């Protein structure tokens, strides 16, 4: 509808795949080469389905900060025959608050979904399904099951991936440029 949805559409059309694990279907952001992200609660194994293609997982790393606290972000390298468009120049370098964010999801269940979630708070600490988690973004939209892995953008920046909610609020793990230096 506006420049917010335009930026979000540009990311979804070129930089997402449908990831399937034994824990279900997830929106999965491709960042560069064969490197993508997914919520840690997807429990990525040795094999994953990517757009329904059986894919060997070359590497998978569950990120924690230097306080040894969960970040809820898994970085996956896929044995895929095609590279992603490099979108690392769209990642923020520092933790921050934002205005006018969109949350975008693409699964079997929720194809081409875009939600204007509005203002995003640098929330910080969250007890997420009982796990102490850091670097959480918070937005006041009643997000639901099927949206985890959903991409959070502002015009010009990819800022996080949806990892849960409490029925009033939704929660995203921050993406930072320093996660994807090669």
């Amino acid at each position: 509808m506006g420049p917010g949805f335009d930026f979000a559409q540009a990311i979804m059309k070129k930089n997402t795949v449908i990831a399937r694990t034994e824990k279900g279907e997830f929106t999965m952001l491709g960042v560069y080469d064969r490197v993508a992200v997914i919520p840690t609660h997807a429990s990525v194994g040795e094999i994953i389905y990517i757009n329904d293609v059986e894919t060997r997982v070359l590497d998978a790393c569950a990120l924690r900060d230097l306080t040894d606290t969960n970040l809820e972000i898994t970085i996956v390298k896929l044995d895929r025959n095609q590279k992603f468009r490099d979108i690392r120049h769209f990642l923020p370098r520092c933790e921050d608050d934002y205005n006018d964010a969109v949350l975008s999801v693409h699964t079997s269940k929720f194809p081409n979904m875009y939600i204007p979630v509005g203002q995003v708070t640098n929330y910080g600490f969250l007890n997420l399904g009982g796990t102490p988690t850091h670097r959480i973004l918070m937005y006041n939209f009643p997000t639901r099951a099927g949206q985890c892995g959903g991409v959070v953008t502002t015009t010009g920046k990819v800022i996080g991936i949806h990892v849960g909610g409490n029925g009033a609020q939704g929660f995203a793990a921050m993406l930072l440029h320093s996660y994807f230096t090669d």
